[PDB]
């Protein structure tokens, strides 16, 4: 199963290469199964639940001379997430791009 | 998760008179886990596929013999929750007297 999320910010330049570290982090959650004793056929499942909150915070992005990110920082994003037997949480990808001043 | 309702016929000596009487209930739970330890949540109550309780056996009869009850009455198997729970069987004596 996969029920951590991971959020990856990745901050680079108008070329498109990487002009600091990854920014993010991670989020679990977790569902309950339930199934029957006795055939052990799944009968229905959860809910995703948060083991902390349902929303990445949101991330102040580094400051660099002489460059501007398109946003000082990204919003609390929510990870999507499916249902079902093949359900999973998904991860978060976004991309903020520097641009050299002026 | 089946319950087995044996209901022995015997006379005064033991021995048994008839083939065992009875029969069989069937009985069902859900059980809750965490998907993602794998630890289990809850239990869920035992449920029947048919009924909670057996019904009323008519006691067979025998020439010249008196069983102490012409019908073993309905019989609810007991039953038990948590890990190892389960549902119990059922056992009854019937006995068959000779009539003076």
């Amino acid at each position: 199963t996969h029920a951590t999320s991971t959020e990856t910010i990745h901050y680079v330049n108008e070329d498109g290469d990487q002009v600091f570290e990854d920014g993010g982090g991670k989020l679990d959650f977790t569902r309950t199964v339930t199934i029957d004793d006795v055939t052990n056929e799944v009968v229905e499942y959860g809910e995703w639940t948060p083991v902390t909150d349902d929303e990445f915070a949101a991330v102040t992005s580094p400051d660099k001379d002489g460059y501007t990110p398109d946003t000082s920082e990204v919003a609390a994003q929510k990870p999507d997430m499916t249902d079902g037997p093949d359900g999973t949480v998904k991860d978060v990808e976004v991309t903020v791009t520097y641009t050299a001043n002026p």
